[PDB]
């Protein structure tokens, strides 16, 4: 319902003349607008927290302690665990929980599972970190 | 030396005008300034970074993978490790490495260990869930 600036502006996180800003330049440029708003300052976990909340997924702090089930894992090829940005990593009441790195491809990654699942968003050092646990290049 | 305000005004989390609020709120009711913010839409995790980053503490994301080493643990009582918010979970290069609840008490734990240490800190959830793991019973 919100675009991602007035998510931003309803959490205080960013102002509306830094909006103006980069919706000006974006306008100019094309640019992603998060990818302004971050390089003029907003902090990159404030920019996926509010990303998680468009989208409706369950932003994860930190990817450390999740143990990647291999079973998940064999519901994604590799490769497109990669290309898609998600990570299979378990399964809870019979839905395949999933880490994406982008939440813009969530629905092409649910459509391909083509069953229940859970989303949850991680920055990208730790989506990457993830990915390469439950994915080694092996 | 900044301030915990100023620390998070730099970042971006909060503008100029939300933290003149939040001091002045806490002029009258005393709270501490991180619990305010937190309360007008800081993450708390965001919160406990910059608190880490000030008394030069490193923020522990997560818990869950630490196993506490018995050896570590005997350095303090149970009874000081709950009182204190502090868990010694291990050593390295002849450190040991704990734990703590808040950054505040950072110099006073430091002074009892008398000894190397580097100092972590963990949001509550997560602490208690590796005090009890280190200290049980
Ligand atoms: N992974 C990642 N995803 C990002 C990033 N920035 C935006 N996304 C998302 O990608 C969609 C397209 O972003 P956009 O190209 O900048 O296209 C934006 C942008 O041009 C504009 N826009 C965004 N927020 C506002 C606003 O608050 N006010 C106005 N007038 N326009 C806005 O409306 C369009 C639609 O915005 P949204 O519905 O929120 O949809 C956005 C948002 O879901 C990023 O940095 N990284
Ligand atoms: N566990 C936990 N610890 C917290 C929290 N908030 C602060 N701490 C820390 O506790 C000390 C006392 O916080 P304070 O009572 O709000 O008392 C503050 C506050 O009244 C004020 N202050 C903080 N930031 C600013 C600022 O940016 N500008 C101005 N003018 N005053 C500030 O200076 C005093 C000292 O601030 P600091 O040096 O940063 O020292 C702070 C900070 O290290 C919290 O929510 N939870």
């Amino acid at each position: 319902d919100l675009r991602l600036g007035e998510l931003l502006l309803q959490k205080g996180w960013i102002s509306r003349e830094a909006l103006e800003e980069a919706l000006v330049e974006q306008e100019k440029t094309g640019d992603l607008l998060g990818r302004i708003l971050v390089r003029k300052g907003l902090p990159e976990e404030a920019l996926y927290r509010a990303l998680a909340e468009q989208k409706g997924l369950e932003f994860l702090e930190s990817t450390e302690g999740i143990v990647p089930d291999p079973s998940a894992a064999l519901l994604l090829l590799r490769s497109d665990a990669l290309r898609y940005g998600a990570v299979p990593i378990g399964f809870q009441n019979g839905e395949v929980e999933v880490v994406l790195s982008d939440p813009r491809h969530k629905e092409a990654v649910a459509q391909l599972l083509n069953r229940p699942a859970r989303f949850y968003l991680a920055l990208p050092q730790a989506w990457e970190e993830l990915f390469r646990r439950a994915y080694p290049q092996k």
